[PDB]
């Protein structure tokens, strides 16, 4: 037999890391000092802090302490010390604060000239970098300046004010600086949101630069766009002369206010001034395509489609790819992981270490262990090829670490492997529990996916707790409503009845919408509704222009995510740009 046998080999490498590895007894002796070395830096105990590291595994626990004790060092002038131990990082495994106090004790400023278009906060060691390039010289005046009134805008004025006097011009200088620090009258926290704040700045504006009425205007517009005031935020992003001094942020909310009142050719204008690293973005090659769709630039169009869909796994490529004909693919294009592949990766000496503290925060139920083994996790496949991410991502897999699993596989550009990108554990309980209120369970697992990545412990900063990330407070008025105790919130099951009950209620006040019930489960529903327009809005559109960054991100990752589970459960295909839809008005 037989013509249907006739089918070709395909394989993923075998080669795999080998690493010295240590016992069991030596990681866990290592994390069992861990968190007193942390503490050792912050009491400035360098003693204690070499102690540790001297006899400390090749580990991620090695490097967090080492780059927290550099960081200490870069702050208190050690540089000999700085020095010897800076050279003991991979250089990946450097943050970027021990990299900026690393060339500013060279009195190397290479850095400065990207690192000064950043308009928000840095850490202190990058700071005090462009403070010292800006002393020297060795700054762009424009980047400088912008910078400075970045800080301004941001409620960074101490920081603010050192550059300002760096560049030889302080706040109490009587000359540009002190005219600077004056315009926090109009670019103030509150101020901007003064219903004076436009009347102030149009009558001193004769009396400003170009570049200090352009930057003015675009803090006023921002305000304006992020509180949906569509109108208003055009007018007064529309007397913005020189849009390259706005901030990045400023420079996306006047695209997204022109989004929002479908202005396609004011659109596709504002993204021709923003930074080329934001024209490249998946939002921004989308948008641009949606305008030159609309204004009859056909051609054009499905250029920057294909360029989007190029992106990868992510909301605006799923939809570029629409515009295209294309619709979401999730067979893999790589074979599985071998086996034998799969069992030498968790040989590898910095592999072993992390799934030796996962397997202990899983017994000891021992959640700071657990964090820790997935920053293992991470410095163990730093570096991996494809072939290698896709072997330890089954290996993670296999141990039961969900979200390493998805870490690894996400990490590929070109070998996909859909479901550990889009895994999918516990359906014994979470489509039982999306069925009993009538919701898809494809959304259910993107929102999953989101907000926990399968690890049933998570509990964000703010308390929200579980696979489905609800908040304490809500766990209490669910349980009241449905007859549950409160404390269900802790377990996996009850998180899961929980979560998807909490969907199905917010979808229902949310005039039974998906999008804005996605938006209401991130920021609730009272501001879910004050996001509607009074006007109909398409879905991607409602979603671009959440005021809140974390739930804007929040709704696309989930949506995007939902598009991916449902071709992987055969349900019948809905286009994402169909399960978007329309947002009604209110």
């Amino acid at each position: 037999k037989t013509p249907a046998d006739n089918i070709e080999t395909a394989d993923l490498s075998a080669s795999v890391p080998t690493r010295p590895a240590e016992p069991e007894r030596k990681t866990l002796a290592d994390y069992g000092g861990y968190p007193s070395a942390l503490d050792a830096v912050k009491q400035k105990n360098d003693a204690a802090v070499a102690a540790y590291l001297e006899n400390a595994g090749d580990s991620a626990m090695a490097e967090n302490v080492r780059n927290e004790w550099l960081k200490s060092l870069g702050a208190r002038r050690q540089w000999t010390l700085f020095a010897q131990e800076y050279a003991k990082l991979e250089p990946a495994g450097r943050a970027q604060e021990v990299e900026c106090y690393a060339d500013s004790s060279r009195n190397d400023y290479t850095r400065a000239a990207e690192l000064v278009k950043n308009t928000g906060k840095l850490p202190s060691g990058c700071t005090k970098l462009l403070e010292q390039a800006a002393a020297s010289g060795l700054l762009d005046g424009n980047d400088a300046w912008r910078r400075v009134r970045g800080l301004l805008a941001g409620r960074q004025t101490t920081d603010a004010r050192n550059l300002a006097a760096a560049l030889g011009s302080p706040f109490d200088g009587g000359t540009q600086g002190s005219r600077e620090y004056a315009l926090l009258n109009v670019i103030g926290k509150e101020a901007r949101k003064s219903p004076n704040a436009a009347a102030l700045l149009s009558e001193m504006e004769s009396g400003l630069s170009l570049e200090q009425r352009s930057f003015a205007w675009g803090v006023l517009g921002h305000y304006q766009s992020q509180n949906l005031n569509v109108p208003a935020a055009l007018d007064y992003y529309g007397k913005v002369a020189d849009r390259r001094q706005l901030t990045d942020d400023q420079i996306e909310w006047y695209a997204r206010a022109a989004l929002r009142a479908r202005r396609w050719d004011e659109l596709a204008s504002v993204i021709s001034h923003m930074p080329e690293k934001l024209q490249k973005s998946p939002t921004w090659l989308y948008w641009l395509a949606r305008s030159r769709a609309a204004t009859g630039n056909t051609q054009e169009a499905e250029k920057l489609y294909k360029q989007a869909a190029a992106t990868g796994r992510n909301f605006y490529a799923v939809l570029a790819g629409e515009e295209l004909g294309r619709k979401i693919d999730t067979r893999n294009n790589v074979p599985d992981a071998g086996k034998n592949s799969v069992r030498r990766m968790a040989e590898d000496g910095a592999v072993k270490r992390a799934l030796v503290l996962f397997q202990n925060s899983q017994s000891a139920g021992d959640a700071k262990m657990r964090r820790q083994a997935q920053a293992e996790w991470r410095f163990a496949t730093r570096g991996f090829d494809e072939d290698k991410l896709l072997t330890a991502a089954q290996t993670a897999f296999d141990h039961g670490f969900y979200d390493m699993a998805v870490n690894s596989a996400e990490r590929t550009d070109r070998k996909l492997n859909y479901t550990l990108r889009y895994i999918s554990p516990f359906k014994d309980t979470v489509i039982r529990h999306a069925q009993n209120v009538n919701v898809d369970p494809a959304w259910v697992y993107g929102l999953i996916r989101q907000e926990s990545r399968f690890v049933i412990g998570a509990q964000s900063r703010v308390g929200a707790q579980g696979l489905m990330q609800v908040m304490p407070a809500t766990a209490r008025e669910i349980a009241g409503k449905i007859g549950m105790d409160a404390a269900q919130l802790y377990t996996a099951d009850g998180n899961i009845r929980m979560g998807t009950w909490y969907m199905a209620d917010t979808k229902r006040r949310l005039q039974n919408n998906e999008v804005l019930a996605t938006a209401g489960y991130n920021a609730g529903p009272g501001r879910a509704r004050r996001w509607q327009a009074d006007t109909p809005l398409e879905g991607a559109v409602y979603a671009e222009t959440i005021p809140f960054s974390e739930t804007r991100d929040y709704v696309k990752k989930v949506m995007a995510n939902a598009a991916y589970y449902a071709a992987l459960f055969g349900a019948p295909h809905i286009p994402l740009k169909q399960r978007m839809g329309i947002v009604p008005a209110r």
